[PDB]
């Protein structure tokens, strides 16, 4: 059960999490769940672990900028992260408002919800399925959410390869920044697109 | 005159390059030389320095892998730069053949073809000028060549963030990896696309 990792049932985690996500986010991240559960199954990832992981992913979507600050600074993180913006921060530092809410310590877990947005240049399969779980999920509707379906039913790396690649493709399209941990993401998996 | 710069007269640069290099590759640099001076009369950068950058950038496109290797070792460069290939090579390696060949020991000169492909997070007005002459001169016919021109006859920063924005997009969507100084850039100049 989740409370073998949390302080709480799966059951009060949703009501915690209905009242922190808009219900658009909520729905997302019980999308992640199942995504992660099907791609854990078919990889060898634990499933409750993914699960739980996929579940909580997007916990801290919604925290504010100054609470993101607050807890780099409590936290005594990378200072450059006050460089850059929720979508570097709910992963990366969101993670600490997960553990103080829920009392999650567990180390996996804690990962994969950390580089879910981001990647890294060296991640556990776990970490895998749950950067893949978050952009395969049934409610995702872009172009090319099909491809990356289809690659993810094959396989975990070529999945998060072509994540990766198309994440990089569309931040240069956009003209955002791109944070150097994802680079080292695309380089270290970019390969497999020749698989 | 270049002889203030090299041991050898325009001319005579020309004669050894005419070898060096393919009729396109020499017609490119030809062009670079002349999109170099426009730039430089534009942005406030010597003209001449500007030329002989323009006209030398692409000296070493031509060098072997091995010859590359050898002078990564010679030259006791960053190790890191056997993981890549001619693109990073024939200017951040390629300078050093220039060197030898020519005598060409001016620094601004030499910063400028170093990073004439990956650009750096700081660049000088030479730097720029070399690298976004590269991209515009009047051979170059790849879509949005128009786009790049018409930006460089307003803003050198903007057309610099243009063209390296391009370039990560590109290498994204052909699944190539992206060496580190290229990001570089591209986080330090993505900013001006929205001036
Ligand atoms: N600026 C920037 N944004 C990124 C980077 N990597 C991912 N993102 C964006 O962060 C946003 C959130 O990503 P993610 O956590 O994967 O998905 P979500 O939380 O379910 O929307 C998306 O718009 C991504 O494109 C990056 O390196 N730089
Ligand atoms: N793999 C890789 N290629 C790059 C990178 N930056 C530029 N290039 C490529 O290097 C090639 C040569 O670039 P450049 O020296 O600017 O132009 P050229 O020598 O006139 O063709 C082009 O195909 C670029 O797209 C990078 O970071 N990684
Ligand atoms: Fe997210
Ligand atoms: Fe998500
Ligand atoms: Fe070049
Ligand atoms: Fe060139
Ligand atoms: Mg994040
Ligand atoms: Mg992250
Ligand atoms: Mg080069
Ligand atoms: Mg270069």
């Amino acid at each position: 059960s989740y409370q073998d990792y949390i302080n709480c049932s799966r059951e009060a985690l949703l009501e915690k999490m209905a009242e922190l996500l808009p219900e658009k986010r909520l729905t997302h991240c019980l999308g992640v769940e199942r995504a992660a559960m099907e791609l854990a199954q078919r990889f060898g990832v634990d499933v409750e672990k993914a699960s739980l992981a996929g579940l909580l992913h997007d916990y801290a979507k919604k925290l504010s900028d100054q609470e993101f600050l607050v807890l780099i600074d409590r936290y005594q993180l990378d200072p450059d992260l006050k460089n850059w913006g929720n979508n570097v921060w709910h992963g990366m530092v969101g993670i600490y408002k997960i553990q103080e809410d829920l009392d999650l310590h567990d180390s996996e877990i804690l990962r994969a919800i950390e580089i879910h947005t981001v990647g890294a240049g060296q991640m556990t399969d776990l970490d895998k399925v749950i950067y893949v779980a978050d952009y395969i999920e049934h409610n995702r509707a872009f172009p090319g959410v099909d491809v990356a379906r289809e690659i993810a039913s094959l396989s975990l790396n070529k999945a998060v390869a072509y994540e990766t690649a198309r994440t990089v493709e569309y931040l240069a399209h956009q003209g955002f920044p791109i944070y150097p941990q994802t680079l080292e993401t695309y380089n270290a998996f970019v390969h497999y697109l020749k698989e």
